[PDB]
Formats: C-alpha cells, structure tokens, sequence
C-alpha cells in the first residue's frame, strides 16, 4: 500500500537485561535479609503474599547483594544514598542500552552512519550531559545523530518515544532513521521495608531491570530494510484528578515510589475505553504494559478476550517483571518472534490491527495504533 | 510549515544588580574572609557583561533552607521541594501571556513541551503545568529534563515536526523554565567552576506557541562537538547540582557555531542572529569571525545584560526582544528588517542546536 509505504515503521527490535536472575519464590527471603529487616515478620508475610500474586516468576537486576554491601546506605531506610545510586546509574544505564542497541542495529542491517536520530528514555539516574549523549559516545555514533532525552516519564516512555519517532520519521523523509533506546535499573528506587510506607512495599515486588532498542523509519529501501510493524497513529491522554496514582519522589535517599491500590482498576477501566474509543475484540493483537496482573485481567474480562490475546504481555511479566519504560518493547519483540516461530500469517499473531498501551504518572496513557506485516 | 505564533516571558520578582552581587554572595554564604577568592569573583562579575539578574533564591529563602548556603551540606531535598512547586508556577505566568498574545482559547492547544533542568519529579513539571493551568486532558505532553542551555532550541526542533506532520489544527505550547535554586553553591578556593556559574546563571521562564506568524521555522538540526564532553558538566548530587565549566568552552562553541553558519547558509550582516548568551566571548567571536556590525548582536547582548544566563529559555527571550524592538523601531520585518536568521542553542556534550528562521513582514 502507498498508505503503509509513507508511514513510519519499526525496522528492528532487540532487548538486554542484567545477568543476575532473582526468582520470585526466593525474593522475600533475600529482600528481607539484605535489608536486615528479618524481624518484621508480619510485614514479610504481607510481602510474601505480594510476590505470590504478582504473576512474576523471575527478574533480572543489577542491584545484587554485593552491590548493596559496597553501597550499604541503599539498604538502610531513609539513609543518604542518592549519590551512590547516581554514580552507578550514570555509568550502567547507557552500557546496558548499548547491549540492546547493538543487537537492534545488527537486525536492521545498516551502518551506524545511516542513523539520523537517537531517542533515549530512562527514569534511572540523571546527568549532564545525559544518558543519550553517553550512549552516543560509547557507541561511536556520528556527530550528526540528533539526540532527544526522555527522563523520568515512567512506564509510558517507550510508547512516547514511538509517538515522537513517528512524526520525526515522517516529516523529514526517507533518509531519517531513529534509534530508540529505553533502559531501567531499579537501583534508582530500591527501598528497605517499613510498615509506615506501605506504598513502597509493592514496588519491590514488581520492578526489575532491562533495556530495549528499536529502529524506526519511513519510506523504506525495498532491498535492505523491512518493517515489523507500522505505526499508524499515536496519542497521549491524561486521566483527570489521578495525579496521586503513581508518584515518584527523587530524594537524598533515592527515589520514593508511591503506588495507589486503585491504579490497576483506573488504568484498566481507561484503556478498555481507549480500545473502544479508538477501534470482534479477538480479531486484533495487544501489547499492554504489565503494570500488574489486574490490568491484563481487566482487558480480558471487559473485552471478552481469549487467552492468546494477552499471552505475550503475561509472558514478559512472568519472565522479566515490571521493567517500566522498555517493557512494551519486550512484549512487541516477544509477539513477533513467537508469531514467526509458530508460522502465523502476520507478526501480530496472525491479525492485522493492534494496539499498544503505555501508562504511568499523571495518570498518563499513551495509545499506539499498530498494524502487523505479513509473514 | 511550522511558525512561531506568540512569545512571552516571566522572571522572579527579586532583582540582583551585578555590582552588588559579590558582596551579597559572600555575605549570605558567610565566606567574606575568603578575600582573595572574593576578589577573583569580583573580577568575574565585572567582566560578565551582566547588569542584573532575577532570582528566586533570596537571602530569606537561604535562611529558610540554610543548607543551600553551606558548601557540601545535604540540601537536595530542600531544593527539590522548592523547584517542583515553583518551576511550573513561573512557567504558568509566561504561558498565560503567550496564550493571550495568540488570541485563541487555551483549549485549542493540542501539545505541551515543557523544558527545565531545575528539579525532577514524577509526574513531571509538564503535568504540574497542565494541572495548574487547567489544560484539557487531550493536551499531549512531552517533558524535556536536564538538557542545559539548548533545551529551548530543541523544543523548536521537535515542535516543527509535530506541527507539520499532524496538520493545521495542531498547536504546541512550549514552556522553558530555570531556577538557580538547582545549582547555587557556596564558594570554595579549590572548586573554581562554581565561581563562574554563580557570576552568570539566573532565573526565567519563556513560552511560545507553534503551529503549521512571527518567525517561520525553516529547519532545525542538532550536532555534537567531538572530544568536548568535559566542557559543560552537571552532577546532580545530595548537595544539589554541581556544575563544571571549562574555560575553553566559549572558544570551542564560538568556532563551531561560526562554522555552522558557513555550512548552513548558502553577506553576513544581511541576516539576523539569536545566540544563547553563554557569555561575552561567544558573542564577540561571532561578531569578529563573521565581520558583523554592532547592531547584529544587540538583542543577544541586551538579554545577557538585563537577565544574565537563564540557560534553557534564553533564546526565546532574545527572539522576543528582537521582534518587539523591530516593531517599535519601525523595521520592515520581525528580524530587524532582514529576511533570513539563525538561532543557536548549546550546552552539555558539547551539543549545538541550530534553527534556521525566517522573518515576517511588519511595519
Ligand atoms: C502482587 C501484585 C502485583 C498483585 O496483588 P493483588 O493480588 O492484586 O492484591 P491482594 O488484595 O490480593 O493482596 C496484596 C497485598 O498487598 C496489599 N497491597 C496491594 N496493593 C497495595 C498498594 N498500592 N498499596 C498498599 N498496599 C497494597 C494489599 O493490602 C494486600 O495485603 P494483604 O492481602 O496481606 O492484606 C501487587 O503488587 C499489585 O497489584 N500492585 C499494583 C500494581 C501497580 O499499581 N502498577 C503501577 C503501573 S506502573
Ligand atoms: C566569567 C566570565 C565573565 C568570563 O570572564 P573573562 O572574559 O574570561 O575575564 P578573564 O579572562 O580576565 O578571567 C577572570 C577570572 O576569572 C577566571 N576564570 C574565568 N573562567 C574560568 C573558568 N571556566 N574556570 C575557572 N576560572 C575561570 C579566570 O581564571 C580569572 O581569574 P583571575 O582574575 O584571578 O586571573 C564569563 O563571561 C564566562 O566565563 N563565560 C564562559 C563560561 C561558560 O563556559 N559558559 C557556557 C555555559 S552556557
């Protein structure tokens, strides 16, 4: 189609995670032990129950027990540890982003010199110059790669990078190729347990580390690049009077995340709306940010979805946890790879139209209308 | 094609005349016995070409938050709590004035781009602005955090592609705010980088509306200068932001943007210029390498004189001053009677944002 030819497409996807794996079944014992809080028995039971119903099987994490032993204020509640967290993240966030971006560029199959833009997203550390510059340096990007840095936008940053990339790619022409890199390291917000701050306990059961990279461009060269998905449209909306749903406070003791109990119902109730406002509900594919099991379940129940509609998102939640920014790109990668391994008609599990939802502080919702490519 | 449809500015009300500032700075930090350091600071202020600066951080705000004035003391939480509230409030004052000049309803906006290097929060300053302004829930927000002094030009580069790819109903509000609460530091004889920043950095907010007119955004491009990473460095720490400014930055910058002019534009006094007022030497390099007459840099010199180095929003102040004086003094276009112009923002990297502009006819 000429319609599909003129429009921004995703040309490659790849992911990376830190090497140390933490199985959720052992995490309550480890979490309450390295923070030296084993005497908070009632709290540990409450946290145990939290990890069991989190539908997370394993998480990858840079913050190991050895790194807590070298930066022990990170494991001591209210203690000054912001400088220690910053030093790690300013170094490690771009490195892990390089691991994922090298793989994405290998799939795209073009030289570094054909990149024109870089969009870097992270809520893990802040610096001047920022992680976008540091990524460009350690990858040897040319001086003409135009950088955009998306700091602290939480779990909708991956979706928002695609909204920006679509307008950049389409308005400057077929030369324009955007590299998107989203990285999260839970060094930023790890906090020791306390019965005063029950809103922080949930985050230590779900948040994890990972990096995803993608290439976006329009007007593709019909011999080197082929699209995995086309970005049809992308729109951000804000839920009125919900600012206290997800709150991140960056402090001398690191970041203090506050997660309201009602976020999954409010998000789930809103994204079901967006689906309807934007588009049989089993005839399209879905990428939902695995904020919690309750959001994915509400999609299924309120839209009457089969089990296979949400499978890629349940999957990334189980194998990686809540990685914030990059998570929707892990699910996009997981959907297309299984679609090809199982020989389905399209990269969207055999279907044509699809939606991607990111959401986070605000509450903010990013909705990306997608379309498969035939396999 | 994308155009600037309105521009307005705001500043904190407290004025600090530069002639008084070495005395004030060393007094409120209880460092006046550091007499040789203070004489070095005096020479820096006296050569800055800054006449006055507007600043949120007054003596009273230091007294309320004493650790801001004690070198190395933990003051990050105190700084954060001021800025998360005060940055969007200052931005609101500028945005309301820009929407008023525009003449269209606030509800006709479709996008908000907020830029600041002063404070970080979730949700961020862009949400807080939308909240205190009552922007409708359909306004699509983008937050540009910690990009230094090229943030204002970078927002124009993004706004151009958003306005042009979405149609004619797309209207983007750009808001850039800086408060030096973020990086104010007490003097030390072993950290001379702070001495520079305390002589030049100041507070302000600017707002612009973009749609696809006062100027037309012909093109915009970012580039990075190799082997210059350590020229402008910002380290956000428990003591607040710790900046490091290389003495060679104005020469690396000035030689680069002089070269950007040459490569991009294909008589130098026949175009107009907006140069981020990083300091006097960058402006003097433009004048000297391009053989510019004295009126070319007048608007950039004027903003430096009357506001200091406000980082992100500075180029919009200069753009506003240029078109305002162009109208009042009876020039034939918004760019001082000239047709083509260029805006240069720059900051950590070193990163350069180049925006090719075009004026519109007035009387
Ligand atoms: C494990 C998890 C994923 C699912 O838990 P759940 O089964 O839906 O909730 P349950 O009622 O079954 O029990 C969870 C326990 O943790 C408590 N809890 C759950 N959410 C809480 C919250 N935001 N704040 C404080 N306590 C909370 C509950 O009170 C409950 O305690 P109890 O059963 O011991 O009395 C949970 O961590 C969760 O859902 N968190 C919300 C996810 C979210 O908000 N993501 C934001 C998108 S970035
Ligand atoms: C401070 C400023 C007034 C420059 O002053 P100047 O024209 O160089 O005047 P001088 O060369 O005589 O130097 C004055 C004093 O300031 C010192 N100084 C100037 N820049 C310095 C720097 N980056 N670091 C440490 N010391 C510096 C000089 O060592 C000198 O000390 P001395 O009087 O004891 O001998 C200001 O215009 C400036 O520094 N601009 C560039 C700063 C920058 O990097 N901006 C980019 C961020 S947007």
């Amino acid at each position: 189609s000429k319609v599909e030819s003129r429009q921004a497409a995703v040309l490659a996807i790849a992911t990376a995670n830190p090497p140390n794996i933490f199985y959720q079944a052992d995490y309550p014992d480890f979490y309450f032990r390295v923070t030296k809080s084993e005497h908070m028995t009632q709290l540990k039971d409450k946290f145990k129950r939290m990890c069991e119903k989190s539908m997370i099987r394993k998480r990858h994490m840079y913050l190991t027990e050895d790194v807590i032993k070298e930066n022990p204020n990170i494991g001591i509640l209210n203690a000054p540890s912001f400088n220690a967290r910053q030093e790690i993240m300013v170094e490690e966030v771009p490195k892990l982003g390089k691991e994922a971006a090298l793989k994405a560029i290998k799939e795209w199959g073009q030289p570094l010199s054909k990149l024109t833009h870089l969009i870097f997203c992270t809520s893990s550390g802040v610096n001047m110059p920022s992680a976008d510059y540091h990524l460009a340096k350690i990858m040897g990007l040319p001086p003409y790669v135009q950088r955009t840095m998306i700091y602290q936008q939480g779990c909708f940053a991956g979706a928002t990078a695609l909204r920006l990339a679509k307008d950049i790619a389409e308005n400057n022409g077929g030369h324009t190729r955007i590299l998107i890199v989203c990285v999260e390291l839970m060094v930023v917000c790890f906090q020791a347990p306390s019965d005063t701050y029950l809103d922080l306990l949930v985050g230590n059961a779900i948040f994890s580390d990972g990096a995803a990279a993608a290439i976006v461009g329009a007007d593709l060269d019909t011999t080197t690049e082929r699209p995995i998905f086309n970005i049809v449209s992308a729109n951000q909306t804000t839920i009125p009077d919900s600012e206290d749903g997800i709150v991140g406070h960056i402090r001398e003791m690191g970041m203090k995340y506050y997660l309201s109990r009602t976020v999954p119902q409010v998000i789930g109730n809103n994204i079901v709306q967006c689906c309807r406002d934007t588009f049989d509900w089993n005839s399209m594919f879905y990428i939902v940010h695995p904020g919690g099991p309750a959001v994915l379940r509400m999609m299924e129940e309120k839209l009457g979805l089969s089990k296979e509609r949400m499978r890629a998102s349940w999957h990334v939640l189980s194998e990686y946890g809540n990685m914030q920014g990059p998570s929707v790109l892990f699910i996009l990668d997981e959907m297309r790879n299984k679609s090809m391994e199982e020989g389905k008609s399209t990269t969207g599990e055999g279907l044509e139209w699809g939606v991607m939802f990111g959401f986070g502080p605000g509450l903010t919702v990013e909705t990306v209308v997608l379309r498969s490519v035939a396999i």
